[PDB]
DNA sequence: ATAAGTCACATGGTGCCGAGGCCGCTCAATTGGTCGTAGACAGCTCTAGCACCGCTTAAACGCACGTACGCGCTGTCCCCCGCGTTTTAATATTAGTGTATTTGATTTCCGAAAGTTAAAAAAGAAATAGTAAGAAATATATATTTCATTGAA
């Protein structure tokens, strides 16, 4: 779930009966609607490890050669 | 006779404090207006529950008889109370921790409210099957006829 706010969806806090606090949101998804829940704040994860692993080559070679 | 100087004397004026009066600020209470809404009021037509009466009889009252249980008497036995003397925790006094409720603040939840809108359904008509009564089909028992056979006119 990963829920760190606990704060409502601001294009949903107009008629804020339920909060399901899924991303984007449950209401949203009871909308059926995506774009609006990207106009508000509302608070892609395996690349950075690999990119990780990648970093160790490109310091050896920028840094300490070339 | 009078200008100038002395001495006291009576009053003018300026200043902070005290007491009374007015005013503004705020909060609560009260009342009038207003308008959506509901209740009183006629008004009408319909169910519907008494008055009567016949009647048929199930039920009820009355007189007489008796015996099944209510109570009274008398024993005999168990059976809580009454003291007397030991035991034993209730109980009031501090007290300390560690829960356990309560109050503000807030912020995210949940349903009253209003407006459309579609389904459940209610009434009425038609189909159809259940059931009872009637008529026909038929199986069966019995009389009747006819022929054969064997004994009488």
């Amino acid at each position: 779930t990963q829920l760190k706010s606990k704060h409502p969806c601001s294009v949903c806090t107009r008629r804020k009966v339920k909060c399901d606090r899924m991303i984007p949101c449950g209401n949203c998804r009871k909308r059926g609607q995506d774009s609006e829940c990207m106009k508000s704040t509302k608070l892609s994860k395996e690349y950075l490890p690999d990119l990780l692993l990648f970093w160790q080559n490109y310091e050896y070679w920028i840094t300490n050669i070339g």
